[PDB]
Parts: structure tokens; C-alpha cells; sequence
């Protein structure tokens, strides 16, 4: 065990933890070896590797760290002369230089190292020191080696201090609202809500005060139905949902003949009858519709300006692009059924993959800039699903970064015994940065293209992930560490040219240090109302206790909306889906003493009446306006920077999105369509029309 540890060491892995729960594990041999195995460590595929083949694995790491020429890259904060080493067979020249972003030259100093050189293969290597200079600009930038004629790079990415958002923010402090895009539709969505909602929608609540529209993540799922439900399991991170596309937006949409554009109105109808109704959200043939709608599109042919358009949006996207819709153009192939001797056009089919996101990029455009021009100070918001679907297209086209025999999930917790399995395949922590963490800024810089800012999903995750062998127990796992300063400085450095707010979904209690690590960026956390704790009494968290550093909400897409919630909901629906395991009315009484206790703390912030709320019967507190009101009220005059009303709560939504812990045969997660009280669709076009959303956005604001 003493070489295995040493091994895991090298490699990030953690050899003990501690649970969800706070028990102490100490992980088995036989999950270090097979996490080993997953990064590529050699040992043997019995899972019963000799101490031998173990020390070689160890003395093979030392001697190819030695051997690299160059670091696998160089991250460093703006204003900090970092140090890195260099190696070059020994008496060979070690040149180094940097060249930045833009093209321009820059130099670095030698400095001193004492590392003797070792003989490695038969070739003598030394080591150099060189620092870079303290006063390089932000950004994407290479360092450079020559030495006789062997060369390298790698990438010296320069990260910032600080988002100017962070203080922005807490200086004056904002609303904003939380929307699941999908469920809220308007008079002319097809059945679900698009990229045109979008913007429509952000348009509305910025009458009443919001500077943000914080929406699901939109990341691309399956090419052509049947799709993915969730938005936490695209296929990948980087590009974008077409099932969002409002068609008759497309300019080219125009150029149809009218007969098509009556067939089309035809289909347009019949979607459009469900946005009167509370049924289900069906992706799967509003998808294939669109898709074939979108296949005619194809064929008109751009003017010119449009044309260049497309054209500079391709050059500007690069090889990620044609490789996600290549991937696109197999995946339809191999679920189509062939005609006998025709071909599928596998070079027109990918192009056709790549105009979706151009129309993509030109509709969350369009929608950014209505949000801006109706005065958002922010606009929309996205939020960044914590990884992919194991089979689909990243784990193709990045595989050359990931780890795909490992899983990432969670360890064994209170709630959950067994723990959990989200089925992502985490990123390799060493060929990620050998990559020069190219892979991560370009998921980023789509995420914040339009978008003021972005919500990361499980931000642990640029600390380390609990991952497990895949199709194993999460019992089985342990932790992968991966290097902060390179996950977080990229995180802020892409937030930062967007002029954009980053907020880190804070839920777990970890380390000072990992706090401390995101704080000083200007980097958010999460507080939610119903979770909250005073750190200083027992019981719920005080008004001025909320950190300022955060966005505070009441409730999220993971619990029952507060007219629910208020209700018993929470424990209602646990119940009769079979997820409750304790018994009911004992739940809805520990339920209702912390309900009291919040609406008690609300009081002593002048939020609502001390009516002494512990000892009331739930129906005897007040009615739904007045607690909703109370609570908003409450949340709106914390310290917090930001606050965020939750679109269900301002028209009564009783129904929860997503019961986490249950699968889709149970509840239709991720497929509730907005509704009132009485269970009736509201549409955008309604929304300012009843009371009950003009008295939460009154007691939601915050000047």
C-alpha cells in the first residue's frame, strides 16, 4: 500500500475521505488502481499489479517529468513573476521566449536552479529556471523552446486578480428572476419556449427591475430526436441546443413558398395549442418537426451580408465546430434508414449541423440584446451543466481530455446511502493541460458569449470531482484533484473579457482554502432561503448574516416552488413517488417548526407581522401573497449582491421541475410547463397581467 499511495499521490488521486455524511473511508486498492488505470497509469488489467510493476510506474512518472521540455502549460495570475522549469538535453541551448495573444514578442529571465542533470534513456538532461515577467496582459498567450533543433510550446495563460463584477455588485446591489426557458412559453411558441421567449421574456421582467434573467443550461443534446430531457446531460458543454431555434425568425424563412409556410403554420397550430395547457412538454416531435422545417430553410440561398455572416461565425468557431457536427452528420446516418444505392452527403449534412449553431449564436444574440436594451444591467444569465453524456459527442471529439472509465458523482450522503452517479466522464486532469486547457476556454467563451453572466454547476468541480470506476457503486470512488489555479483562473479570465458575473454553486462545506480560492476572485456562492443557517444561533440564517459575496434566492429548480413548498409539497411529492422513506407526517412537522422559525427571522427583519409563527397550524400564517410577499421582501434587504425571484413563485407554481433522485418513469422531470395556482398555463403575454406577479416583483426590489 505504501508504493500505491505513493502513486496515487502523483497522480492526484486521493487515497481517504470524507463522506457527505462525515464518516472517514479509506478508499480500496482496488479503486486506486482501476481510477490509475482510468488516467492512463499502466499497471495490470487484472487489477492486481505487483509492487514492481508499481515502483516502475513511479520512477516512469519522475523520469518523464524530467523529460518534458516545456510544462504541460503555465497559468499565472496578472502581476505575478512566476517561475517554471525547463528541460534540454544536457550542454544544448535552452531559448525560450513568449509570444503573446495578439503576436507580439516578449521575453523571460533565466533564473537559478540547482537541479542536478540525471541520465534518462541514454540521453544526459538539465534542468533550467526562467520567469516570466509581471507585467504580461491578460489572455491566451504561448512560451516557446528551442533547443538545436528540438522544439516545443506550450501554452502561459495570464489570469485575473479579481471580476470587476464582484465589487460592481456589492456596491449596488441587483434582482433578477430564474427562469426554466423550455417551460414558459408565449403565444407562438411551438409547445416549449425558444430563443425568441427568451429575449421576450427578459424583456418583460426588466419592466418591473430585473437586471438578470438566469436561465437552464441550453447545451446542445442529441442531433434529432429522441433527445434528453435534463439540460444537466448534453452531449456537450460547448455548443448550443437548435431545438430552442424559433423558426419563423430565421430571416431565410421568408424565402419559403407560401404553401410551405401554410404547411409549416399547420404544424406551428397544433404545438401551439399546448402552450394553453398544463400537459407534459414533449421535446421529441416538436424537435423532429422543427428539423425538418429547418432542412427546408437550408436550401434558400443568403444574400451576400448574411452569407459573410455565416461564413465569419465558421472561421470564428473553428475545428470544434466541424468536428461537433461531423459527429452530428454520423449520428444521423447511423439512425436513418438508406435508400439502396443513395448516399447521405456526409460533407452537406455537417454543414447543416454547423448553420444550426450560427442561428443559434444569431437568436441568443438577438435575445441578449433585447434583455440589454430593456435596461438589464446583466442581461441573460447561463448556468453550466457540470459535464456530458457519456456516448455522445465530446466524449468522442474530446476524448484525447477526458477519463471516460471513470464516472463523477457524489459520495454517500445523509439523504442519498448509496451515494450518486451522474455517468460524466470527468476531464484528465494532466491532458487537459497538456492541451493547454483550450477545451475549457471554448466551452466558456460560447457559454458567455451573450450572456452577462454565468452560474457553474457543482464548483467544486474545479477543485476536484468524486468519480468512480465507471459502472460501479459511487461507494467504490474517490476524489481526482485537479489544478484550481488553472480551472479557476480560466473561469474568471473568460467571466472577465465577457465583463461578465460569475456565480459558483456553493452547496457543500468545504475547506477554507477552496472558499478562499473562489472569494478572492470575485467569485459568488449560492444561498438559498430553505437551506440557510445561522452561523451564529441555532436556527435559521438572519437577514444580515446572508454573505454579500452571493446569490441569494428563495428557492431553485431543485425544490417545489414556494406556493408548494409552503404547502408540505416537497414532502407530498417524495411521498407518493416512493422517495420518502420516513414517515410523512413526521416530516411535515419537523417541516413545519422550520417553516416557523424562517417566517419568525422574517418578522425580526420587519419582513412580515411577528405573529409568533411556531405553534400556528399551516393554514393559520397567512395567505399565499402575504408569505410570498414576506419572503421576497426578506431576501431583497440581505446584504447579498444579488438576489433572484424565482419565475414560478410570481404566478403560484405549485409543481417541482425536477424531484432530484428520481428518474423520468417516476416524475416528468424537466418537463413542467409554467402554471398558475389553479393549474393554468401563463403565458409571457399574461404575465403582468395578474396581481400576484406585480406584488412579488414590488416586494423583490431592492432601491
Amino acid at each position: 500500500r505504501r508504493f500505491l499511495n505513493e502513486l496515487a499521490d502523483l497522480y492526484g488521486v486521493a487515497t481517504s475521505y470524507t463522506d457527505y455524511k462525515g464518516a472517514h473511508i479509506e478508499v480500496s486498492d482496488d479503486t486506486l488502481v482501476k481510477i490509475l488505470r482510468a488516467l492512463g497509469v499502466n499497471l495490470d488489467t487484472s487489477n492486481l499489479p505487483n509492487d514492481d510493476a508499481i515502483q516502475r510506474q513511479i520512477a516512469l512518472f519522475h523520469d518523464r517529468e524530467f523529460t518534458r521540455p516545456l510544462p504541460p502549460s503555465v497559468v499565472a495570475v496578472e502581476g505575478d513573476e512566476l517561475v517554471f522549469p525547463v528541460h534540454v538535453h544536457d550542454g544544448s541551448p535552452a531559448d525560450v521566449h513568449i509570444e503573446l495573444e495578439d503576436g507580439t514578442q516578449r521575453d523571460v529571465s533565466q533564473v537559478e536552479n540547482w537541479t542536478a542533470p540525471r541520465e534518462i534513456d541514454g540521453i544526459r538532461w538539465g534542468e533550467a529556471s526562467f520567469k516570466i515577467p509581471g507585467d504580461l496582459p491578460l489572455g491566451w498567450h504561448k512560451l516557446h523552446l528551442k533547443s538545436n533543433e528540438r522544439s516545443a510550446e506550450c501554452g502561459l495563460i495570464i489570469t485575473p486578480a479579481r471580476l470587476s463584477t464582484a465589487d460592481k455588485y456589492l456596491d449596488s446591489p441587483r434582482s433578477g428572476v430564474m427562469a426554466q426557458i423550455y417551460s414558459v412559453r408565449s403565444t407562438l411558441s411551438w409547445g416549449m419556449g425558444d430563443f425568441n421567449d427568451l429575449g421576450n421574456l427578459a424583456s418583460v421582467v426588466a419592466q418591473d427591475g430585473a437586471d438578470f434573467l438566469l436561465i437552464n443550461p441550453m447545451h446542445a443534446a442529441e442531433p434529432l430526436p429522441p433527445t434528453e430531457d435534463s439540460p444537466y446531460l448534453p452531449t456537450t458543454r460547448r455548443f448550443i441546443n437548435p431545438i430552442y431555434i424559433r423558426v419563423e425568425d430565421i430571416p431565410e424563412f421568408n424565402q419559403l413558398e407560401i404553401d410551405l409556410r401554410d404547411d409549416i403554420a399547420e404544424m406551428a397550430a397544433e404545438f401551439r395549442e399546448r402552450n394553453l395547457t398544463s400537459d407534459i412538454i414533449e421535446r421529441n416531435d416538436v424537435y423532429a418537426a422543427k428539423l425538418q422545417v429547418l432542412r427546408a430553410i437550408f436550401e434558400m440561398p443568403r444574400s451576400s451580408e448574411r452569407e459573410a455572416n455565416f461564413v465569419s461565425f465558421v472561421q470564428r468557431e473553428g475545428q470544434g465546430l466541424i468536428d461537433f457536427a461531423t459527429w452530428c452528420a454520423d449520428r444521423e446516418t447511423a439512425q436513418s434508414e438508406s435508400v439502396h444505392g443513395t448516399e447521405p452527403d456526409r460533407d452537406e449534412l455537417t454543414m447543416f449541423y454547423m448553420w444550426l449553431q450560427w442561428l443559434c449564436d444569431e437568436q441568443l444574440a438577438a435575445a441578449q440584446k433585447r434583455a440589454v436594451d430593456a435596461g438589464m444591467s446583466i442581461g441573460i444569465m447561463a448556468d453550466l451543466a457540470v459535464g456530458v453524456h457519456p456516448g455522445g459527442a465530446d466524449a468522442q471529439n474530446l476524448s484525447h481530455v477526458l477519463a471516460p472509465d471513470a464516472s463523477v458523482g457524489a459520495p454517500p450522503d445523509g439523504y442519498n446511502q448509496q451515494g450518486q452517479d451522474w455517468s460524466q466522464p470527468p476531464w484528465h486532469p494532466v491532458r487537459l493541460a497538456e492541451e493547454g486547457y483550450i477545451p475549457w476556454r471554448n466551452l466558456l467563451r460560447t457559454v458567455l458569449r451573450h450572456s452577462g453572466g454565468i452560474r457553474v454547476d457543482h464548483v467544486l468541480g474545479l477543485f476536484r470531482l468524486f468519480v468512480m470506476p465507471r459502472m460501479q457503486s459511487p461507494a467504490t470512488g474517490t476524489y481526482i484533484r485537479f489544478d484550481h489555479n488553472a480551472l479557476v483562473g480560466i473561469l474568471a479570465l473568460e467571466a472577465e473579457l465577457a465583463g461578465a458575473v460569475v456565480i459558483g454553486e456553493d452547496l457543500g462545506t468545504f475547506e477554507p482554502w477552496v472558499q478562499d480560492a473562489l472569494a478572492q476572485r470575485g467569485i459568488m456562492g449560492t444561498s438559498i432561503l430553505w437551506f440557510e443557517h445561522s452561523p451564529s444561533q441555532p436556527g435559521p440564517r438572519r437577514q444580515e448574516e446572508y454573505r454579500p459575496l452571493a446569490l441569494t434566492t428563495v428557492t431553485t429548480h431543485d425544490l417545489p416552488p414556494t406556493a408548494g413548498y409552503l404547502e408540505g409539497e416537497h414532502i407530498a411529492l417524495r411521498e407518493r413517488l416512493g422517495v420518502l422513506n420516513t414517515d410523512p407526517a413526521a416530516e411535515l412537522a419537523e417541516d413545519l417548526q422550520w417553516q416557523a422559525e424562517i417566517l419568525d427571522v422574517a418578522a425580526s427583519a420587519n419582513a412580515l407581522p411577528a405573529r409568533e409563527y411556531v405553534g400556528l397550524e399551516r393554514d393559520q400564517r397567512g395567505e399565499l401573497a402575504e408569505l410570498l410577499e414576506g419572503l421576497h421582501t426578506f431576501v431583497a434587504k440581505t446584504p447579498s449582491a444579488l438576489t433572484c425571484v424565482c419565475l414560478v413563485d410570481m404566478v403560484g407554481e405549485k409543481r417541482a421541475q425536477n424531484q432530484p433522485g428520481t428518474t423520468r418513469d417516476m416524475y416528468p422531470n424537466w418537463c413542467i410547463p409554467l402554471c398558475d395556482s389553479e393549474g393554468n398555463s401563463v403565458l409571457i403575454e399574461s404575465l403582468r397581467e395578474n396581481e400576484l406577479y406585480h406584488r412579488v416583483a414590488k416586494a423583490s426590489k431592492r432601491d
